[PDB]
Formats: structure tokens, C-alpha cells, sequence
């Protein structure tokens, strides 16, 4: 397209070459002729040792889950022998007391692994590492922790227990630390905690279990795994790629400390794998009662409901032995698509056998499972005189997962449309039915054009058996594959591992700030090492952040966003947003991006209250701060006042209270890296009127989603950095509403996910001047003295000495949160040639530098 003209006064033009000459900064001067164009872009102490996170035992006076010493209070001075006696008595009185715990107990005792419980625990006292493999609802998750546990209790050694469990879920490290305090007869809080990403409820520090997510647990191995007797790692055949990571990290400690117990737990898959590299450790079997599953494929559902469809490809291939309508029917239904008429069709076909029994219905994701509910309640036979249809992913509130556990009034069938949660994690009780899209949703990212693809994928065969399992624990079962027997025939064995398939810069700053060694040197000894282009890329990413300097050690930055459980990117915004006193601002969008849009939209364009959000920058990122603004103020009012108005506003309460927990806990990692409280500060802002700090947060913004830009040409059409076309995202606040056309004052948008679905989608933007673009939105710009190009994708029509003076700007500021990541304290200072250098980064942030009023229309 024609190179956009950039509106620059003469009075910026000048101030932007005299702030360049009084900081004496390198320009690249301008090109002898115009068929030349000219770029304008311009050590620690090594070692190859591979380290061991160091582990020592629990000891009285430690909390490990605080990591410090017990100073206050009896179990300062209390002996172990003390401390065992006292939890004896107390769970001996609690258990001969309360007859509602003691029926609990009786269920407990009827779970397929209790028989097993002798031999574990045998196997556990002699091995430093073991594996335990069983059918998925054996009890291996919720009673392996308590066996451990009960066994120290009853032996008087309790003060000598503490268990970390990992699970790869964030739901099931929460959900489980439920779970096992209710069987306890507590809320979690005593013998049992939960520490996931921006949420915990510690355990007492003696006689304890904490259920984690790996990432939880890493980062808090910087000062070794001190305090703990047993580390259990769970759902190991998931191949959860932070699981993966920490398996590495678990060989060489159990190698160099033969005290420490680990204990692996897996599904019915060949372990042999994992046996051999935890050095032949044994394997204890785990079994109970199964019944056989009649399975069926797509063919013979459709045969079985006579299903007819509306108006390679598997599906075009079907037996002699089905009729030609089967045939027919099946060759309609496009593999790619989940037919959603075909599973309403099943569930009456499950009516007409008069057995009782609960429908478990495995889809991808959450927007089918939206899509698969909204679909049967358009029916009314599906009302609750019924039927209980009951979604399960990991996004719905924890009140409404407890509920697929519940029993039905007789004569209602209990439905979950689930994900893969209830492959091998859950068991659902009551299931009989299972009716299997064969899909799995998997996050691919590639590097290359930072396209993310929420992929809808084929299933493995060792999935499609897992599945098929679900359906026969209570008596004999039914699985509906929605797949011809010709699709089944081309499935893999099992899925590509996490570590095969995903981006490993947080493992390989994970690796240095544990001091583990070389990033390709650690992933070698990895169970099954990833690809040799995701370590480059990994390396390639962390030394253009500057996290890694030339030797390929942690630059004190490098540490800060180590330590940060945020994309590292994001993190760097966070520290530039510091140095600008913006930080707590910064802080809530990167806290953001780990959750759901607070807006419940409804997968519809959002309406009036929502966009007002925006104000006059058509900008979500600035929506989103709007909102928390409003919400905090509206919460001085107490819980009820803030319930409304979520309600009034169509808010997810729950959402918009984890999101301001996790910058709160981000603000408190850079307190304790020595930041100023003063530049994190929450600051009252305008989304209309002139506002410099939020001028800043959105220059900011474009530096932290880079290289997310895009250029609009017309409606909801704009142009990627790849050249490519793309849609604005119907949930954007610069999404059309109607057939009115936006006016945007600028072309240039920044965007939170670059979204492969069947068109390519920018999701959460925020618009940014061509000035904003050049600072923190472009890594390359070539000039001619005339025309700049951004990254071979767009041309400004810009003076060349502005141009290269906003480079150099973004040079000074690179070299800046060099020197302040060295020495955060800084900041303070305000030193004079610093303030001079970022004034003119705010100047150049302002919408009326590039000639833009956002207040006129
Ligand atoms: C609330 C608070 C106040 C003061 C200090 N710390 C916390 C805290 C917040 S979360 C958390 C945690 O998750 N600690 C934790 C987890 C795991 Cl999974 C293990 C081990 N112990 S260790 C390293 O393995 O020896 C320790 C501690
Ligand atoms: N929240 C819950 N409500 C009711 N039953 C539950 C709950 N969580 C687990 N259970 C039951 O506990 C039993 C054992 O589950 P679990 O320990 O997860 O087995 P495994 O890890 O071997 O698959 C199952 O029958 C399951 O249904
Ligand atoms: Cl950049
Ligand atoms: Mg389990």
C-alpha cells in the first residue's frame, strides 16, 4: 500500500535532534542516493558444571512451605517426638468423635488401591524412587498422600512427613487439596495446601501435604527442596512438559541425596520408559473391577439413529457390511466439525435402552462445549423434568465442578460435556455412556510469524482407549466414537509430547537462575529431549531480551524476569513501567493476560456499557484498566456492592479478583528486587481526556506484544507483518458494532494473540501512532532520505533524522533498563540526563505528537 504520511511538527523534529545531541546518542546519518537505503539500528563468569538442587528433611522448628525458621510459638523449642504425639492424639480423638468422618473413612476403605496400600508403602521405605500404575479411579491421587502421611502418624514420626504433589493442572492441584480435606474432615488450611500461579492456601508446617502446579514448585527450588520427605509427581503419562523438566531435575537429586522419596504415578501406559531412566526402579500394578465397553465408530451411530446430515477424508470410506443411507449420510458430515446433531440423536438412542446411567461427552474445548449446551436447551426435552447437563473445563467456577460428583433424581440423566480432564485426571461416578468427538485441543505456537493456533486435533488411539474406559467402572458400557473406523485406522499411538511442541525460553531461565548449567546441556538429559530449532530459538529470544549477555549467562534482567511467573517479554514491560513511575498499570495488564476476559460477551460483539469501557482510544488494553478502575472503586462498598456491580456491567467477579491477587504478588517480586513502592503506585486515570501516564502504558504495550502489528485498511480487514490478511476479533471494543465504519485516527493497531482459526485473527488491540511504532513496535527500519520501511512490511513517509532519533530513543532506553536492572534503587534517583531521555519517550507518546486529537471526531 501507498507509505502512510506522518503528521510532525517542527517544533518535535527539533526537540527530538537536540535531546539526541545533548546525550551525545549515534545516529546513522542520511543515504548518499535512494537506491542504497540504510538500516538505522546499531560479561560473567561462565562454568559447564551440571548443578543439583540441594534437598535436606524435614526438621521441627523449619516451616518449608514458608521457608524460614518457626520463632514464635511452642513448636519453636516442641521436640518431634512432642509434635508426633500430639497429631497422633489429635487425629485418634477426631476419628473416635465425628461418625460423619468415620463413614468417609468407610468409602475410602472400598477404593481399588486400598488393598495395595501394604506393598506401597513397603516398596516406598526401600526405594528412593518408585512407580505406582493403575486404571484412572483406582484412588492413586487422593489416598497415596494420606497412606504416606497416616503411616508417619500412627508410627509417632509425623514431624518427620512432609509431601509435595505435583499435578500438571492448575484445577486439579486445587480441586485434589479439596478433595483430600474433605476426607480429613477440613477445609485446606491444616494436614493439607494448594499453591498454584497467583494462589495459595499453605498446609501446617509439620504432618503436611501440599498439592502444586511444577511451575509453583520450581520457582520456589531456589534455595533447594528443604524440609520435605516425600516429593509424589502425578499424571507423569499426561507428558505435561513442566513435568517432564522437573523429572530431569528429580534424577540428579535423588542421585546425589538417596534419602529424599519420589514417587511417580501413572495411568495404564508402558512406563518402561520412565522405569529405565529413574535407574530400573520397581513398579507397583494398582487394579480393580472393569467391565467390558461396547465401542461403535461413527458409521454405526449414524446406522443406529437412522441420523441423516443437513443439505484425505475418512469419511468417504466405509464397509460393505453398512447400509448405503450409512454411507450416504456419513460421506456428508465434513471431519473437521463435531456434528452436534448427531450427539442429541445419540442420547435419545441411550433413552431407548433403559439402563440407567450418567452420558460423559468428551469435546475439545470450552467454545464447543458453549456451542454443544446452548444447542440441546434449544430443544426442551432436554429441560430438567430430564435431564442434567452439567459443562466441565477448567474455566467454570469450582462450585459448578463439584457438581458432575452430585447424584440425579431418579429418572434425570446426568450429561458432562467435558475436555480431557475426565480422561485419566477425574472420574466422573454413575458413567456408563461415553460419547467421544476424538478431538484434542492443543496450543501450537510458531515462532516464525508469531501465529497461535488453538488447534482442533485427532485424538491418539491410547487417548480414544482412555476414553473408551471411562464408560466401564460401574457396570458394563457403551463408547460412541464420532469417528469412521477408517480415521481410527490412521491415528497415532500417542500424541506428540508438550516438550516436542512448545517454546522452552521459561524452562531455559528456570535452568540459570537454578544455576542447573548449559540450556542444550540440561534438555540433553531430558527422558525425551526437544528438538535442537526450540533450544536455538529458546537462546535466540532470551539474548535479544538481554536476559542472557554473550556468554550465555543470567544478566541481572535476566533474573528479574526468571523470577517473574509471566511470558519474559512481559516482564521487561514491567520494569520499563517502573522506570516511568507507571508500574502498577503495567502490572494489571500482564496479570490479565493469565486469566479470561472479565467481559462475558457471549462470543457476541460486545454492546454499549462494555465499549464505554474503551473511552475515545479504541484500545481493549485500556478497557481493561477502565474496568479494574471502576470495579476497585465500586468494592469500596463492600462484597454486595461489588457482586452488583459486576452484574450491572456483566463483569466475572471471580476473574476480575484473581487478576488484582496476581499483580499484587508480581508488584511484591519486584519490591523484593529492590523497585521503589513509589513507582507502583495505583494511579487514577481518564480513558477520554489528555493523560500522559496512559500515553505511556500504551507506548509500553506495543513493546510487550511486539511483534504483534497490523495496519487497517477498511471494516475488519487489516494487514499482518507478514504482508498477509487478517480480521479484527468480533470481541474487540474496534470491532464494527453495525455497518457504521470506525474512523481511526491512525491505521496502527497492537494486539495481545495473532489467532490461526480458519481466517487469521487479531484479538485485544490497542491503537498506536506511527511514533509509538517506530519506538517499541520495530526491530529494523531502513531509510532512503525520504521513505522509511518497518520491518519489510510498511512504509512511513517520515523525515529521516526523526526516524533514526526515535531509534536511537529506544537504544538509550534499552542501555537504561540495562543500568537499572544492575541497580533498581535508580529509579529514585530521577537522575537529570535519564529524565531528559524518557520526557521525550512521554512527549513522543502523546496522541498530538503524531497530530492526532482522540477528544474531536
Ligand atoms: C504466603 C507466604 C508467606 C511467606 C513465604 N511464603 C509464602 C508462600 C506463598 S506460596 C508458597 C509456596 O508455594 N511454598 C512452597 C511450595 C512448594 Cl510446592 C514447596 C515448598 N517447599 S520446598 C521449596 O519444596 O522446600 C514451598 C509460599
Ligand atoms: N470431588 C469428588 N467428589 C466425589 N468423589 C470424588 C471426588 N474426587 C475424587 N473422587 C473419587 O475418588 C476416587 C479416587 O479418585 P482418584 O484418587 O483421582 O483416582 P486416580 O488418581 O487413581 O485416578 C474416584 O472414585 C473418584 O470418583
Ligand atoms: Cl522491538
Ligand atoms: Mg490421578
Amino acid at each position: 500500500v501507498e507509505p502512510y504520511k506522518v503528521n510532525l511538527s517542527q517544533d518535535l523534529e527539533h526537540q527530538l535532534q537536540n535531546v539526541i545531541q545533548e546525550l551525545n546518542l549515534e545516529i546513522v546519518p542520511p543515504p548518499e542516493d535512494p537506491f542504497l537505503p540504510v538500516v538505522l539500528n546499531l560479561p560473567s563468569q561462565r562454568q559447564n558444571q551440571i548443578g543439583v538442587v540441594p534437598w535436606s528433611p524435614p526438621q521441627s522448628n523449619w516451616n518449608p512451605w514458608t521457608s524460614s525458621n518457626i520463632d514464635e510459638g511452642p513448636l519453636a523449642y516442641a521436640t518431634p517426638e512432642q509434635i508426633s504425639m500430639d497429631l497422633k492424639n489429635e487425629l485418634m480423638y477426631q476419628l473416635e468423635q465425628d461418625h460423619d468422618l468415620q463413614a468417609i473413612l468407610q468409602e475410602r476403605e472400598l477404593l481399588p488401591v486400598k488393598k495395595f496400600e501394604s506393598e506401597i508403602l513397603e516398596a516406598i521405605s526401600q526405594n528412593s524412587v518408585i512407580i505406582i500404575r493403575g486404571a484412572t479411579g483406582c484412588g492413586k491421587t487422593t489416598q497415596v498422600p494420606q497412606f504416606i502421611l497416616d503411616d508417619f502418624i500412627q508410627n509417632d514420626r509425623a514431624a518427620e512427613c512432609n509431601i509435595v504433589v505435583t499435578q500438571p493442572r492448575r484445577i486439579s492441584a486445587v480441586s485434589v487439596a479439596e478433595r483430600v480435606a474433605y476426607e480429613r474432615g477440613e477445609e485446606p488450611g491444616k494436614s493439607c495446601g494448594y499453591s498454584v500461579r497467583f494462589e495459595s492456601v499453605l498446609p501446617r508446617p509439620h504432618a503436611s501435604i501440599m498439592f502444586c502446579t511444577v511451575g509453583v514448585l520450581l520457582r520456589k527450588l531456589e534455595a533447594g527442596i528443604r524440609g520435605i520427605s516425600h516429593v509424589i509427581v502425578d499424571e507423569i503419562h499426561e507428558r505435561d512438559i513442566n513435568t517432564d523438566f522437573l523429572l530431569v531435575v528429580l534424577r540428579d537429586v535423588v542421585q546425589a541425596y538417596p534419602e529424599v522419596r519420589i514417587v511417580l504415578m501413572s495411568a495404564t501406559i508402558d512406563t518402561s520408559m520412565f522405569c529405565e531412566y529413574f535407574f530400573n526402579c520397581p513398579i507397583i500394578e494398582v487394579y480393580g473391577r472393569t467391565y467390558p465397553v461396547q465401542e461403535y465408530f461413527l458409521e454405526d451411530c449414524i446406522q443406529m439413529t437412522h441420523f441423516v446430515p443437513p443439505p484425505a477424508n475418512c469419511n468417504l470410506i466405509c464397509g460393505d457390511e453398512y447400509g448405503p443411507e450409512t454411507r450416504m449420510s456419513m460421506a456428508q458430515l465434513n471431519e473437521k466439525e463435531t456434528p452436534f446433531e448427531l450427539i442429541e440423536a445419540l442420547l435419545k438412542y441411550i433413552e431407548t435402552l433403559n439402563v440407567p446411567g450418567a452420558v460423559l461427552v468428551f469435546l475439545p474445548g470450552w467454545n464447543l462445549i458453549y456451542t454443544m449446551q446452548k444447542h440441546l436447551e434449544m430443544n426442551p426435552h432436554f429441560g430438567s423434568h430430564r435431564y442434567q447437563i452439567l459443562p466441565l473445563h477448567s474455566q467454570i467456577p469450582r462450585e459448578e465442578q463439584r457438581k458432575v460428583f452430585d447424584p440425579v433424581p431418579s429418572g434425570v440423566t446426568k450429561v458432562i460435556l467435558s475436555t480431557n480432564i475426565a480422561e485419566t485426571s477425574i472420574t466422573i461416578n454413575d458413567v456408563v455412556y461415553v460419547i467421544d468427538s476424538c478431538k484434542q485441543k492443543v496450543k501450537l505456537f510458531t515462532a516464525h510469524n508469531n501465529m497461535t493456533n488453538y488447534a482442533t486435533v485427532w485424538a491418539s488411539k491410547t487417548n480414544l482407549e482412555q476414553r473408551k474406559g471411562r464408560a466401564g467402572r460401574v457396570r458394563p458400557g457403551f463408547c460412541f466414537h464420532l469417528c469412521s473406523r477408517a480415521r481410527f485406522e490412521r491415528l497415532e499411538t500417542h500424541m506428540t509430547p508438550e516438550m516436542f511442541r512448545t517454546p522452552l525460553h521459561e524452562i531455559a531461565l528456570s535452568i540459570k537462575l537454578l544455576r542447573l548449567g548449559g540450556i542444550g546441556q540440561f534438555l540433553a538429559k531430558a527422558i525425551e529431549p526437544p528438538p535442537l530449532d526450540a533450544v536455538i530459538e529458546a537462546e535466540h529470544t532470551l539474548r535479544e531480551l538481554d536476559a542472557l549477555d554473550a556468554n550465555d549467562e543470567l544478566t541481572p534482567l535476566g533474573r528479574i524476569l526468571a523470577k517473574l511467573p509471566i511470558e519474559p517479554r512481559f516482564g521487561k514491560m514491567m520494569i520499563m513501567g517502573c522506570i516511568f513511575y507507571v508500574g502498577d498499570a503495567v502490572c494489571t495488564i500482564s496479570a490479565a493476560t493469565c486469566f479470561p476476559e472479565p467481559f462475558i460477551s457471549e462470543g457476541k460483539r460486545l454492546g454499549y456499557v462494555h465499549r464505554n469501557f474503551a473511552g475515545n482510544r479504541f484500545s481493549d488494553h485500556v478497557a481493561l484498566l477502565s474496568v479494574f478502575q471502576a470495579w476497585d472503586d465500586a468494592r469500596m462498598g463492600g462484597e454486595e456492592a461489588e457482586i452488583r456491580f459486576c452484574e450491572h456491567k456483566r463483569l466475572n467477579m471471580a476473574t476480575l479478583r484473581m487478576t488484582w491477587e496476581a499483580k499484587v504478588q508480581l508488584k511484591e517480586i519486584l519490591i523484593n528486587s529492590g523497585f521503589p513502592e513509589d513507582c507502583l503506585l495505583t494511579q487514577v486515570f481518564t480513558n477520554t481526556g489528555p493523560d500522559n501516564n496512559l500515553d505511556v502504558v500504551i507506548s509500553l504495550l506495543a513493546f510487550g506484544v511486539y511483534p504483534n502489528v497490523c495496519y487497517h485498511k477498511e471494516k475488519r480487514k487489516i494487514l499482518t507483518t507478514e504482508g498477509r490478511n487478517a480480521l479484527i476479533h468480533k470481541s474487540s471494543v474496534n470491532c464494527p458494532f453495525s455497518s457504521q465504519d470506525m474512523k481511526y485516527p491512525s491505521p496502527f493497531f497492537v494486539f495481545g494473540e495473532k489467532i490461526r482459526t480458519r481466517a487469521i485473527s487479531a484479538k485485544g488491540m490497542t491503537l498506536v501512532t506511527p511514533l509509538q511504532l517506530l519506538l517499541f513496535a520495530s526491530k529494523k527500519v531502513q531509510s532512503d532520505g525520504q521513505i522509511v520501511l518497518v520491518d519489510d512490511w510498511i512504509r512511513l513517509q517520515i523525515s529521516h533524522e526523526a526516524a533514526a532519533c526515535i531509534t536511537a530513543l529506544r537504544a538509550a532506553m534499552e542501555a537504561l533498563v540495562v543500568e537499572v536492572t544492575k541497580q533498581p534503587n535508580i529509579i529514585s534517583q530521577l537522575d537529570p540526563v535519564n529524565e531528559h531521555m524518557l520526557n521525550m519517550i512521554r512527549q513522543i507518546s502523546r496522541p498530538s505528537a503524531a497530530g492526532i486529537n482522540l477528544m474531536i471526531d
